[PDB]
């Protein structure tokens, strides 16, 4: 009975919470033991690694992880090789350039970030009109997958002329900072119309301020991530869109490539899911 581990930046967010319960329904369908440790704050990168480490240790069957940085893992999976133990990257994308330059072969499953993020503003920028004042809420400074979303976001309102980023500030991917944040984001501009938040989190709190500051149906948030409360939100009309991640599926491949690679047979080196545009006629489904 094969002994997998899943090694987690979190579980705090309720995403995670989503993909983990995904998780152990795959687990519990495919006869696989399963490991799960979270770390212990999100940032902490060398913690995590500590844990990866640990189950190479352990001789575990196979390694599923949820990276912390893009390239902090790379020695980590490249001595994951030399105990051949099959090892995903899941999430976080493990930086190509480097991983190139140290001679590791790794494998991811995602979503394509930029995308997703480009998908996600070009729904919000026709729902408030081609046109308006956009704020972009951000997630952890320097981790790929927020910065992903933003240069996605960006791309996509440069193709509406008449509508402008006004306001970029980082609320960290947690609900109570994009409060703060976008409160004193929408005092600061008053013709603000449009909010792209780069997770489901930072989405719901930046609702709470315009509701909070008696602006509800005249601001526009779209989020990212697909769980239930922002679905929820999305059928009520108090959000615009998120982006449907489908965590369970992601770690659902996660766990079908990692049982592969212990049979030997060839995985992709990327596999990225196809997100859903989650707003109020698609929430029909949800
Ligand atoms: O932890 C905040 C976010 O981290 C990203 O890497 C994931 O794609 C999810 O959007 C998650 O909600």
């Amino acid at each position: 009975k094969p002994q997998i581990a899943l090694l987690m930046k979190t579980l705090s967010n309720e995403y995670f919470i989503s993909m983990r319960q995904g998780a152990e329904e795959t687990a519990k369908q495919k006869d696989i033991d399963l490991i799960v440790q979270v770390a212990e704050k999100e940032d902490s990168t060398e913690q995590l690694v500590g844990l990866v480490e640990n189950m190479i240790a352990k001789k575990v069957d196979a390694i599923i992880v949820t990276p912390n940085d893009s390239i902090a893992f790379i020695p980590a999976f490249q001595k994951a090789e030399k105990a051949g133990i099959p090892i995903i990257d899941l999430d976080v994308r493990l930086d190509a350039k480097a991983a190139e330059a140290a001679g590791l072969k790794f494998n991811y499953v995602g979503v394509d970030n930029f995308n997703g993020g480009y998908l996600e503003a070009k729904n919000l920028a026709e729902a408030i009109g081609k046109k308006g004042n956009v704020a972009i809420l951000e997630g952890i400074p320097g981790v790929d997958n927020g910065e992903q979303r933003k240069g996605g976001a960006l791309k996509a309102f440069a193709e509406y002329p008449d509508i402008k980023i006004v306001a970029s500030q980082s609320a960290n991917w947690e609900t109570e900072q994009a409060l703060n944040v976008t409160t004193n984001i929408l005092t600061a501009n008053p013709n603000i119309n449009g909010i792209f938040a780069a997770n489901d989190n930072m989405a719901i709190g930046a609702v709470t301020a315009v509701e909070n500051a008696g602006l509800a149906g005249k601001v526009l948030v779209s989020g990212y991530d697909g769980i239930p409360l922002a679905i929820e939100y999305v059928k009520q009309g108090k959000m615009q869109n998120t982006i449907d991640q489908l965590p369970k599926k992601q770690v659902a491949i996660a766990i079908e490539h990692a049982l592969k690679q212990i049979n030997k047979q060839e995985i992709p080196s990327v596999y990225y899911v196809d997100p859903v545009v989650v707003d109020k006629e698609q929430s029909k489904n949800y």
